[PDB]
């Protein structure tokens, strides 16, 4: 039954007549008697008379009580909407190195609004984009820059990264003045690396032989690993400028490998997601090259 | 809040698809997505995955629940003009230990109601409390007191679990005058599923048996296959044919709630009071 319908019954009673019932909903009379009809004709029973005061009928009693059901939940249901969408978390999908790079000062902003609380996926940024577009996270930082059904992309900068070892490794590996890419020990992120996968292209041409591996799943691990010797590695310029800056680590290669990096969020009036995007963009920009 | 595009939304959900809710309701797979979208930018928030099946986001699980509220009121207005008896499906959230012990009364007072249909589903405590929020129940027996989105609670009392085992088995566990628990075989409903305040240092390797019905679970402890937890309901008759002993005058004692739908459905309004009846009569204070 069209609650609508169920509302005007309603005022009519509450407010005694079909005029009080037109002026309190702004509608015509004539309204208010079609709908009434309506509701009528879609139960096959009279539901309240047409004198002043109204009254309703047997069968007209029913939906009027049922009509303040319907209005007391949802006047329920909004108030529960409200207090829950406060306790909810914006959901992220994000890869490691933009989190251990650009990314905390994001947390500053959302601070400061007052209880609300992130949560972050942490994938890379192939896997990145399948959590958007099913809706499990409502924005999402990806290498993807063509927007998925629904949503809207912005560029937030490049990511370099860095072929880097400590001073003694690659002397270790220097034979007759030229370095010995595939004996030198390397770091690897995880189990899947797409990065270490294509790590020797353009450094060495033919079938390569196996290597020696280590594996730290984590950004910051797997810097302290290179940082340590136990490998070379391709590391976020960021992640690598202290280690440069302080001689423990050197540049193997002046060859870097950029990543282009883009902001996708679903698209909704929500002033919560725009603050958060404008926190997200912001960021990169401080911290992504141009 | 528009009250069509709750529909819809719901419709996604029940039929798995958009594609489902636009054969379903028989309007145009554009008018679905026209109608979500609305329905996001009034919360703010995706509501439904994209994916196939079809679910609710955190944010979603409110208003499908809202929306099954509003089903289920519709349903019992229409029973009411109708002038027959309702036949309403109530389909509730309920822990083993409960329904073996004090619940089975409330089957009664259902069937006396005409015609009307219990759905039970045997859930842990976190999957409970998320057919809770999500309305894929509109009842539960919980140990949770916090009441679940869209929800209130009832207290009904308290369900106290004994720790028991054959005088056979426990003598054989007796190592100089002091029982040793770890080495004692336990019983387990389950592989998620109790020495706290029994052993002080680090407990070794246990020795566990699991059976996932109550009553095979008592059965294997009432035949010394192990020593368990028990409600006392349970316990009480092979306490009195000697059956099991108390390993320990201490009871574990676990508050139960019943937690509905916030909602004016005579229907839930008369499942309750069988529900509290019936822990009236079979829990502790
Ligand atoms: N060899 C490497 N440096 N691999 C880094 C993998 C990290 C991955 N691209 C992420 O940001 O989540």
């Amino acid at each position: 039954m069209n609650p609508i319908q169920l509302d005007t019954l309603l005022s009519i009673i509450d407010e005694g007549s079909f005029e009080g019932a037109s002026l309190a909903l702004s509608i015509s009379p004539s309204a208010v008697s079609q709908r009434v009809k309506a509701l009528e004709h879609h139960v096959g029973r009279v539901l309240v008379s047409r004198t002043q005061p109204a009254k309703a009928t047997e069968a007209g009693e029913v939906l009027v009580q049922a009509a303040r059901k319907m209005v007391l939940l949802q006047a329920e249901t909004k108030a529960q909407l409200s207090g829950r969408l406060a306790e909810i978390p914006l959901t992220i999908a994000i890869n490691a190195d933009s989190l251990s790079t650009w990314f905390p000062p994001v947390f500053n902003e959302v601070a400061s609004w007052g209880g609300a609380t992130l949560t972050l996926r942490l994938e890379d940024e192939a896997h990145t984009l399948s959590l958007l577009r099913r809706g499990d996270v409502l924005g999402a930082v990806t290498r993807e820059a063509n927007p998925v059904a629904g949503c809207e992309v912005v560029e937030l900068g490049t990511m370099r990264h860095l072929a880097i070892a400590t001073p003694s490794l690659r002397d270790a590996y220097m034979v007759d003045g030229k370095l010995d890419w595939a004996a030198m020990p390397v770091l690897r992120f995880g189990p899947k690396d797409v990065l270490q996968d294509r790590d020797l292209d353009g450094r060495v041409d033919g079938p390569v032989g196996r290597r020696r591996v280590s594996i730290v799943p984590s950004a910051e691990g797997f810097g302290e690993a290179i940082r340590r010797g136990l490998g070379w590695g391709l590391l976020p310029e960021t992640q690598a400028a202290p280690m440069l800056k302080a001689g423990e680590v050197i540049l193997l290669d002046e060859i870097p490998i950029d990543t282009p990096m883009y902001w996708q969020r679903w698209r909704l009036e929500s002033r919560s997601l725009a603050r958060l995007t404008d926190a997200v963009v912001d960021a990169a920009i401080e911290g992504l090259r141009p």
